[PDB]
């Protein structure tokens, strides 16, 4: 079963309940260490969808039909009882990214990558190569997705 | 009603956890060593999950039933600088730890809630720990029944 839910010009509406999906690994990139602005502030929490989690676990391959959201969230404080760090705050916004190739035959990875402008949005709005994949394909470790920094990826895997 | 989670041996030991990163989780934070005198208390992400059927009572109440499983993950910090900028990007996995609130078979632990250690993944059980171990800090300081659910987005946007 597929948990994208798409337009006919085969855009990604927004997606419903993807903190139950399954979570791969969280990053953070304050403001603070980026110039007072990070690209994308600044705790990001990873999820993929359920279908795309088993056949991973399967396969160690992305499926078509895979939809993977990063959740951002504000570093919130600095130090808690457990130390010194970056502790999450409100949440900010999502991006995503959709492997398919029937739908993106002439992408890279046919991955679509989407664009929020803000939680109420109906939909996502697909981005050109240059703003989001092209960094992807240049750097990530397993077909446009960063793998190494989903450590839930790679210990599934088989 | 939901499967319970976790199992448990006949003196009440929380078995190491299976399928957790299945879970529902909840949030992460991160104390990198660096940040902490070459040595955080947890090194160094922490990912945190609840068992998805107290995920489900806590959409519906806001509170944490008997049952509730919640599984804190441990993670390195792998790296400061990537792509996407400047900041804590994970490394491998440390460990586990882990709490249990149950009022029959805790009934005389603080917020009936047992707190278990783990020495290694192969382990085949925690260590169940002393209050002054664990509940003392999460009872002096969690905003929720000895939960840390200032940190815990999910939580805090789940519940009703
Ligand atoms: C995180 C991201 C994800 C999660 C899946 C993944 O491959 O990591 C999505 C869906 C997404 N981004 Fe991308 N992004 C970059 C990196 C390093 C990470 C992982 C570490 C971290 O969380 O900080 C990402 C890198 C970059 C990048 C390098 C210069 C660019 C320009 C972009 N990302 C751009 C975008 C998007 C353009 C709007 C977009 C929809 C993204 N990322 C989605
Ligand atoms: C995170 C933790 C969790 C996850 C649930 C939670 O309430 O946040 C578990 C299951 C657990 N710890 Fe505790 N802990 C502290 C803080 C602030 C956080 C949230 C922020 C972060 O992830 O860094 C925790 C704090 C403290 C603490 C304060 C001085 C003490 C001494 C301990 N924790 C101790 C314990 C454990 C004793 C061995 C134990 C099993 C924990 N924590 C479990």
């Amino acid at each position: 079963l597929n948990y994208g839910s798409f337009t006919k010009e085969h855009v990604l509406l927004t997606p419903k309940g993807y903190r139950e999906w399954v979570f791969i690994g969280a990053s953070v990139t304050p403001n603070e260490l980026n110039d007072d602005k990070a690209a994308f502030p600044e705790f990001h929490n990873v999820y993929i969808d359920p279908t795309s989690w088993g056949h991973w676990k399967k396969t160690g391959e992305f499926r078509d039909g895979t939809v993977i959201v990063k959740e951002l969230a504000g570093v919130g404080s600095k130090a808690s009882p457990s130390g010194n760090g970056y502790f999450p705050g409100e949440f900010n916004g999502i991006a995503a990214m959709v492997k398919d190739s029937k739908r993106y035959p002439e992408r890279p990875g046919n991955w679509a990558f989407f664009g929020f402008e803000s939680y109420e949005a109906k939909q996502g709005i697909i981005q050109t190569d240059e703003t989001c994949a092209a960094c992807h394909k240049e750097h990530a470790a397993h077909d446009m997705v960063f793998t190494q920094f989903y450590p839930v990826l790679r210990a599934g895997k088989p």
